[PDB]
């Protein structure tokens, strides 16, 4: 339970960082 | 409290995928 | 461990809100 929830939070954190960088790319063209 | 944390993570994973797809759309016009 | 999970989720929810606001500003503004 705990370990699966921690994995899902880490995957969201990684997606979170990738979407931030992608939104920054789109702002600059 | 644990169940609520999981329902909140599930809503956030759905919002995460929604933002990812909208960013993909914006990227292409 | 509990506090760290709750903190990560609040930070992700907050980042989710910041990223949606930037996306709306880029798409429409
Ligand atoms: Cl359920
Ligand atoms: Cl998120
Ligand atoms: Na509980
Ligand atoms: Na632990
Ligand atoms: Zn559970
Ligand atoms: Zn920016
Ligand atoms: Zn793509
Ligand atoms: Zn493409
Ligand atoms: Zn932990
Ligand atoms: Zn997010």
């Amino acid at each position: 339970e705990w370990e699966a929830l921690e994995k899902k939070l880490a995957a969201l954190e990684s997606k979170x960082q990738a979407l931030e960088k992608k939104l920054e790319a789109l702002e600059h063209g």
